[PDB]
């Protein structure tokens, strides 16, 4: 019954691989509903053709700012931002998704996958997902990332949609 959805990931445009998610619905209906709705691309905008900005290995994959392409942008299929859902899941370990924000109740598009135990994010950032199919799909992607987060090649998603 949670959904599942799928990005297609392309560095320099060439195919990568497929990663795949289920999102918590059950948990955190709104949030997922969010992600959803923006990989399907069914409200008139989202995800496909965007790019990861941010990936640092060991920690994260960050994406979603599909209007700035930098972190500074996005939005939610609700207006610019929408509230915390609750708290209820954690930051476990690699292949969580957990939204990306700046500050309280300011969640837009942004997300981030965790390559790592992140519980320092617990009660700040909402969990609703996590990879169920091509982690080591992530784990490539993770590679061209660096310390400071630049990407060493353009990062992007190619397809993305609801499975």
């Amino acid at each position: 019954v949670n959904p599942t959805v799928f990005f297609d990931i392309a560095v320099d445009g060439e195919p990568l691989g497929r990663v795949s998610f289920e999102l918590f619905a059950d948990k955190v209906p709104k949030t997922a509903e969010n992600f959803r709705a923006l990989s399907t691309g069914e409200k008139g905008f989202g995800y496909k053709g965007s790019c990861f900005h941010r990936i640092i290995p060991g920690f994260m994959c960050q994406g979603g700012d599909f209007t700035r392409h930098n972190g500074t942008g996005g939005k939610s299929i609700y207006g610019e931002k929408f509230e915390d859902e609750n708290f209820i899941l954690k930051h476990t370990g690699p292949g969580i998704l957990s939204m990306a924000n700046a500050g309280p109740n300011t969640n837009g598009s942004q997300f981030f996958i965790c390559t790592a135990k992140t519980e320092w994010l617990d009660g700040k950032h909402v969990v609703f997902g996590k990879v169920k199919e091509g982690m080591n799909i992530v784990e490539a992607m993770e590679r061209f990332g660096s310390r400071n987060g630049k990407t060493s090649k353009k990062i992007t998603i190619a397809d993305c949609g609801q499975l």
